[PDB]
């Protein structure tokens, strides 16, 4: 897909946050990654468009502490 | 202390439930301990009295799918 979410906190929130998002929003996204970091927890989640992602920003709350920025992105090689 | 409550269901369901539990309902209980098995994840969470945990079972919901057991023990040995 092109339409993505980054969302960042405590290894935890992040933890916790996908598992909720996944048993009560399975069908408000498309992917979701296991949990990184940069060598704070760090997930990506994947839309198959605008729309779904829209919805799923006015469905699932952000936790407090928590962040999320959104994407945009195109294949280039 | 001498009031007790068993949680169970899958890992993810008990790592999550206490989290939730620490982040939003410390005061409602006294300790926690971290998930394990018999050689279904199991939690054992403590109470200072059975008013604390009568508090704690009104405030905090089963999540579908987990089990929670009450249990009053006394130290023999």
């Amino acid at each position: 897909a092109s339409c993505f979410a980054l969302i960042s906190g405590t290894a935890n929130q992040v933890k916790c946050y996908r598992f909720r998002v996944k048993k009560n929003h399975r069908h408000r996204y498309e992917n979701c990654t296991t949990t990184w970091f940069t060598v704070q927890a760090q997930i990506l989640i994947t839309f198959g468009s605008p729309s779904q992602r829209q919805d799923f920003l006015k469905h699932v709350p952000l936790p407090p502490g928590m962040n999320i920025s959104g994407f945009t992105a195109s294949l280039d090689f």
